[PDB]
């Protein structure tokens, strides 16, 4: 588990500092985004994952991956692939997938 969570801290650090991370560093404000609340049932973002890691809320690295993948599933559900947020989400999703795979 210490091995699991060490990897999680590395990959989240790397995602938080990525150029394409800007749509995911804070929760979407649904008051500012028409339709977000109706369409996205389980919002997720990097600061929520950071907060959860800080309070010890992740037991395994599979839990952590489920949150990361939820970020990018939400992104592809709500944003067009050719939108600014959609393009950034594909960059971040490919980064995470490839980085997760050269560990496990
Ligand atoms: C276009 C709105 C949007 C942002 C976004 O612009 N920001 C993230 C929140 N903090 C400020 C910047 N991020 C996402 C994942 C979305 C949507 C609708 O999926
Ligand atoms: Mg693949």
């Amino acid at each position: 588990m210490h091995s699991d969570l060490t990897f999680c801290e590395i990959i989240l650090m790397e995602m938080e500092s990525h150029d394409a991370a800007w749509p995911f560093l804070e929760p979407v404000n649904p008051r500012l985004v028409s339709g977000y609340r109706r369409i996205i049932k389980n919002p997720m973002d990097f600061s929520t994952m950071r907060h959860r890691l800080s309070r010890g809320g992740y037991t395994s690295s599979e839990e952590f991956a489920a949150d990361a993948l939820l970020v990018f599933d939400n992104c592809q559900t709500f944003n067009e692939d050719d939108s600014e947020v959609g393009k950034a989400g594909h960059i971040m999703r490919r980064f995470f997938e490839s980085r997760w795979e050269e560990f496990y």
